[PDB]
C-alpha cells in the first residue's frame, strides 16, 4: 500500500501547520506554543487573564522565527470558544493543530465539596475542553491534529482529597477514545497526553498537595521529593517534557497513533 | 490477625442492612432493589417520575418478606439529594448500602453536541452520582457500601457518536479511585460496577444506535445480534446479572474489594 | 428473557459443587479450599511436596461437613497435570471449579537473572497456570468455572528487582481474556484473581522484598508498614480475603462476570 | 531546573547514535532498522535466518547515507544473545538505542495447544526479549534507549484461539513496568511498542485467522477488511508506521516517556 507521508527525518517536520494552543500565556502550555513555534509552526497563543505574559509569548516565537498572534477567550464560555476559532481560522488562513491545555486544580475531602466549587473545576476541564474539541473539528484540516490535556491523576490510586479534578481528568481519557471515531472522518488524530507533575506555577501552588505531611517542605525539599518518590530517573518534570511529546503528536509520525493516553511521566507511579 | 467478619456462607448474608438505590422504579435499578431485598435488605426505592412503578417495587418488596419504602428526588438537584438522604435515615434508623445508579443516554456526532444536551447528560450521570456519593459518605454506617454505576462505554474503543455519554461514565471509574481513599476513613468501600448492555427500557429505546446498521432489525434481531456479537456467552445480560455483582460487593464477601471497576459483561468487547 | 438461575440467597449457593484447587495444602490456596467446603463444596486438594498440610486440610473439611480428598501433582510438569484431572474426575464423579492457585516468587535487578531462575518461575506460574487451564477445559461440566491466580504486581508500578515474577502473573490477565472467548463454548467463565499482599508463608519469606530499606522491620513493623502504606483500609490483607471473592465468581452470581481481572488488594497502589 | 536536551527539532535528531534491531531482515523490523538509518543512526542488523535479506538491508542502510552492520543470533538461545551483544559493541563502539523486535505467532484453542508449541512462543516472544533486554541494560550508554515490541492482542478481548501469542506479548507490557525501574539507574528508558495489523509475511501467513469467516477472502479483500474494521482512518497498517514512532521513543523526545505502552493502530479495536 501507499507510504503516508515523507520517509526519514523529514516526517517529524512542523514547517508551515499552524497550530492553536489555549492558555498558553504560562506553565506547560506557554512551552508547548514556544517549542511548536521552533519546529517551525505558526502558533496562536489563547488566553484568559495573562494579557502581559501572552503578548510576552507571542514576541517571543517571533524572534525565534515564527509568526504568531494571540486571541483572547475563556474556555468556560461557549461562545467565547466559538469566536476564538473564528479568528483564529482568518488570521493564519487554516488550522492544523489544537492543543486544548486550559485547566484547573482543586483538593478537598469529598464530604467538603460543595456544588459550586466542582462546577467551576469541571466546567473548565471537562466541559470547556468539550467544546474546545468540538469547534476544533468543525476547523480543523483534513488530516488535523486534536491534542487533549489529561493527568496522571485521571488513573492514580493513591492521591486522596483528590476525586473532583481526577474525574475531570480521567473523563478526558474517556473523551479522546470516542471522539478519535467520530473526528476521523476529516481524517483528524485525537490524543491525550497524562503529564505528571510539572513544574509550573500550578506546581508551586499545590504541589505539597501531594506529599504526605509536605507542608514543611522547603521549595528544594519539595523538588527532592517528587524528583526521588516519582522518578526512578531521579528529576523533576518540565514543560519541555510535555512540549516534546506534543510535537511528536502533531507531526507525521503520530499519524497512526489515535485514541490514546500517552502517559508523560518519569515512570511516575501515584 | 483477627479475620474481619463470620467464615462461611454467613459472609454473603445481607439480612439487616439497610440500602438505597437511586432510579429504582425500573430498568437495572429496580431489579437492584428487589434482589437487594431478596437477600434481606430493607429498600429504600428512590425515583425522579416514575412515582407508579417506585409505589409497585416497594409492595413487591415486600411481597417479598422484606420492609421497603420509596423516596422522590431528582438527582440533577443537589438540594433534592441532601432532603433524600435526611429523610432516608429516618425511615429505617440507619443506612448501610448506597447504589448510584440513575442515568441517562445519548447519541450522536461530536460536532453535533449542543451545551444544553452536555449539560443535561453530564449533570445527571456524572455531578448528580458525585453529590449522591457526598450525602452517601456523610450518612454511611462506619463499613458502609457506596456502588456507582458506570459502563463498558467507559472504556469502550468502537462506540461511534457516544463521546458526552462514554465521557460521563469513564469520570466514574476515576471517582471510585478517589473517593475510596477519601471515604475509608469511615471504613466505606467504593465500588463502580461496568454493565455492558442490559434488556431494560433504555436497551430497547438505544440498542440500535449501537448496532452497524441497525434501524431495521427487528426486535429479535437485536437480541440476536446482542447476544452473539457481544459475548461469547451467547446470550443477551439482564439486569438480575448486574443485581448479582451489587449484593457481592454489598455483602462482607466485598470488604477487600474497594476502588475498583467490575466490568459486568459477558465478556463483551466494544 | 429467561432469569439464569434462582433469584434470591440461593444464587450464592456452592453446594454440590466439585471443585479442585491447585497448590491447596497452605497459603491462600489452603483457605480457597476451607471457604470453598463451608460453602458446601467438595474440594479436592492438590499438592506438590505439602503432604502432611495436604491430608490436614483434607480432614479439616471433613470436620467441617464436606467431603473432600486430595491429589498429588506438579503444576510443572503437563503430565502430572494431565494425571491430575483424570483421577479428580472420577473421585467425586465430576468437576464444577477449578482454582488454578499455585505460584512462586522471585527477586533480582534484570541484569542478574539467570535463564534457569526465568525458567524455574516462568513454568509454574505462567506454563502451569494453561495447562491447568487446558485441562480444566476439557473436564469442567458445561457451565464450570475457572478461576486464575494473578497479583498486583501485573500493574504494580513502583516495585524494583520484580520483572520475570511481575510478567509471570501479567500474562495471566491475558489468558483470562482470550480463555473466556475459547472456553465459552462450554459456558464456562475465565477470571482472575489478582491480590496485593496476603500474610501467608509467602509474606513471611518476601514481604521486606517490597519494602523500601525493610531487612531491619521486624516482623510486627512490617505489618505495620503494608496496613498503612498499603491500603485506605488500614489492614493487611489475609487468605480468607481472596477465597470469598473466589467464592463469588464460582457462584450463580458470577455468571456474567467472564474475561475480568479482580483486583482484591485493600485499595492498594503499588 | 535544567532543561534536559537541546530545544526545537535538534531533539528528534538520531544522528550519531548506534542502534541495535534484532530481526531487522525483514517485516517491521528491517523498516525499523532503514528509517533508523534515515534518521542518521548507525544500525546493527540482527539475523536469525534471513541471512539474504539481512545483507541486502545493510546495503541499502549504506546506499542511504548511513553504515550498518548484520550479526546473527538466535534470541532462543541466551548464548546467542550474549554474543550478540560483545560484538555489536566493538562494530560501531558503543550501543544507544536496541529494539527487540523477532517473535513469532500462533494459533489454536486452548484444548488444542501442546506443551511444545507453548514452549516454542514463549521461548522466543517472552523468554528471548528479557534476555535481549537483560544483555541491553549491561551494554547501553547512560541515557540509552530499550524499546520492547508488543502486540494489540496484549489487550484485545475478541480474538479467539489466541491465548498463547497473545500471553507472551502481555507479558512484555509488565516488563516495560519493571524494567523502567531496574534499568533507570543507568537513565535508560524501557517502553512498548503495541502494533495492531501490519502488512508484513506474518500478515501475509494469518491475517485471516482474525477475520471472523476470512478462509475464503482474497488478499485485497482482507487489506479491505483490515482497512474498515480495524481503523477509523480506513486505512491497512504499513510498518513505516511502527518504524517513525520508535524513532520518537529513541530521540530526546522520549526522555520523559518511559515504562510505556504505545498503541500503534489506526485506533482499533480487537
Ligand atoms: N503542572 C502540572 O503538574 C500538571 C498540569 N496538568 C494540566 O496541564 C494544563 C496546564 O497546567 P499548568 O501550565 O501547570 O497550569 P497553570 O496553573 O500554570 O495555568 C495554565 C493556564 O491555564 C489557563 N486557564 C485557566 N482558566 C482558563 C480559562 N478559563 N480559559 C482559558 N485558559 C485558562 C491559564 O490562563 P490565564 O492564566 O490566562 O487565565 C493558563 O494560561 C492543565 O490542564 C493542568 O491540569 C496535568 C498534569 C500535571
Ligand atoms: N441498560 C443498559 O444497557 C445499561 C445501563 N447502564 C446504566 O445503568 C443505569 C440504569 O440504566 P437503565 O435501568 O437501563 O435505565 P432506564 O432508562 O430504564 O431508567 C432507569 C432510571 O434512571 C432514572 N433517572 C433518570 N433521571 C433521574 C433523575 N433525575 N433522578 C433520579 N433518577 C433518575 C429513572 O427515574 P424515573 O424513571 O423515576 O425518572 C429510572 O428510574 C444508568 O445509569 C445507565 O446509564 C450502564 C450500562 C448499560
Ligand atoms: N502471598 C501473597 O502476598 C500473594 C500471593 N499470590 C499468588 O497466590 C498463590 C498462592 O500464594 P501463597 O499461598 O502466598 O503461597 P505459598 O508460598 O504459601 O505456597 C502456596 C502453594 O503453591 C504451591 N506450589 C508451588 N509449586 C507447586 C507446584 N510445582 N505444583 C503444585 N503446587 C505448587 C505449594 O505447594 P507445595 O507446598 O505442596 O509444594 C503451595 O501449596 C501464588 O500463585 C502467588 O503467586 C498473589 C498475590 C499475593
Ligand atoms: N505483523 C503484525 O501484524 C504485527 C507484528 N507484531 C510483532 O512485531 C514483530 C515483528 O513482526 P513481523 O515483522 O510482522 O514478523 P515476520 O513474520 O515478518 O518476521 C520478523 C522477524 O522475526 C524474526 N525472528 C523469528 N525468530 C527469530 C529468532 N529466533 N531470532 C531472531 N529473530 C527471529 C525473523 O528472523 P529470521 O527471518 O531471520 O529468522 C524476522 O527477522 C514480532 O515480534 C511480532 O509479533 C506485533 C503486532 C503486529
Ligand atoms: C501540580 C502537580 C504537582 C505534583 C504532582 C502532580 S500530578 C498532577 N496532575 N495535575 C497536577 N499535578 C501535579
Ligand atoms: C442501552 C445499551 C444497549 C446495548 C449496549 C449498551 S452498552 C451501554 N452502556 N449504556 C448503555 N448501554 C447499552
Ligand atoms: C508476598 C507479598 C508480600 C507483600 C506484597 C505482595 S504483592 C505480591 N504479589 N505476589 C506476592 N506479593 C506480595
Ligand atoms: C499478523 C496480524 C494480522 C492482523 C491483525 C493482527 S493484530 C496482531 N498482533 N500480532 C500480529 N497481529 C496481526
Amino acid at each position: 500500500d501507499a507510504i503516508p507521508g515523507p520517509l526519514g527525518p523529514q516526517s517529524a517536520s512542523l514547517e508551515g501547520k499552524v497550530a492553536l494552543v489555549t492558555g498558553a500565556g504560562r506553565g506547560i502550555g506557554r512551552e508547548m506554543a514556544m517549542e511548536l513555534g521552533r519546529r517551525g509552526c505558526k502558533v496562536i497563543v489563547n488566553y484568559a487573564n495573562s494579557t502581559e505574559s501572552a503578548e510576552e509569548v507571542v514576541a517571543a516565537i517571533k524572534k525565534n522565527g515564527s509568526d504568531a498572534a494571540c486571541v483572547k477567550a475563556n474556555v468556560g464560555v461557549v461562545e467565547d470558544i466559538v469566536r476564538m476559532f473564528e479568528e483564529a481560522v482568518k488570521i493564519f488562513g487554516k488550522l492544523d493543530i489544537v492543543c486544548s491545555n486550559s485547566g484547573v486544580v482543586s483538593f478537598g475531602h469529598v464530604k467538603d465539596v460543595t456544588p459550586e466549587e466542582f462546577d467551576r473545576v469541571f466546567t473548565i476541564n471537562t466541559r470547556g475542553q468539550f467544546f474546545v474539541a468540538r469547534e476544533a473539528y468543525k476547523h480543523l484540516e483534513i488530516g488535523g491534529r486534536l491534542i487533549l490535556m489529561g493527568s496522571i491523576t485521571g488513573q492514580a490510586k493513591a492521591v486522596p482529597k483528590h476525586a473532583v479534578y481526577s474525574g475531570s481528568k480521567g473523563a478526558i481519557e474517556t473523551f479522546a477514545r470516542c471522539m478519535a471515531i467520530d473526528m476521523a472522518d476529516k481524517k483528524i488524530t485525537v490524543n491525550v497526553v497524562a503529564p505528571g507533575g510539572i513544574k509550573t506555577d500550578m506546581y508551586h501552588a499545590v504541589c505539597r498537595e501531594y506529599i504526605p505531611n509536605g507542608e514543611n517542605l522547603s521549595n528544594e525539599e519539595v523538588d527532592e521529593y517528587a524528583a526521588v518518590q516519582w522518578s526512578p530517573l531521579r528529576r523533576v518534570g518540565l514543560p519541555i517534557d510535555i512540549a516534546r511529546v506534543v510535537c511528536f503528536l502533531a507531526s507525521n509520525d503520530g499519524g497512526w497513533v489515535t485514541g490514546k493516553v500517552i502517559g508523560i511521566d518519569g515512570g511516575a507511579c501515584m
